[PDB]
């Protein structure tokens, strides 16, 4: 056991499990709705809106530091105000790359 090193090894999974995003050949710049995010709470999947950039959070689920309990929380909703509330300054982006499913539009 090492302290710290749980973003080193979800980046390796990243790196060495296949289409963690759970998009089964779908391509991650599609078009979004809310009302889709909110019915992948349960499942295969679980996805979140994070400054309009919808991902499959599941499989960073045993990984994130602030715990499973609390990533939960995140659930078929937009948790950019959660997000910002505890970390506003994680590197998401990067750290999400590989769970991208697409990007919201408040129109679909
Ligand atoms: C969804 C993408 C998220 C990522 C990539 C992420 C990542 C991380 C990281 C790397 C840390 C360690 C502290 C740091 O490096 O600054 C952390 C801590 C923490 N996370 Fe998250 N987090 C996410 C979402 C959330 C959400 C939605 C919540 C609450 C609903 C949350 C609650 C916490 C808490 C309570 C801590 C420890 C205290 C704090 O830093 O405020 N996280 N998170």
């Amino acid at each position: 056991f090492e302290k710290g090193y749980s973003q080193m090894d979800w980046l390796k999974l990243t790196r060495t499990h296949p289409d963690l995003a759970g998009l089964k050949g779908q391509l991650n710049r599609r078009l979004i709705s809310l009302e889709e995010v909110k019915q992948h709470k349960t499942g295969d999947s679980i996805w979140t809106v994070l400054k309009g950039r919808v991902y499959n959070i599941a499989p960073y689920m045993k990984f994130h530091p602030g715990g499973v309990d609390m990533l939960m929380k995140a659930a078929g909703k937009d948790s950019t105000a959660l997000f910002n509330k505890y970390h506003a300054w994680v590197n998401f982006e990067f750290l999400l790359e590989k769970c991208l499913v697409g990007f919201l539009d408040p129109n679909e």
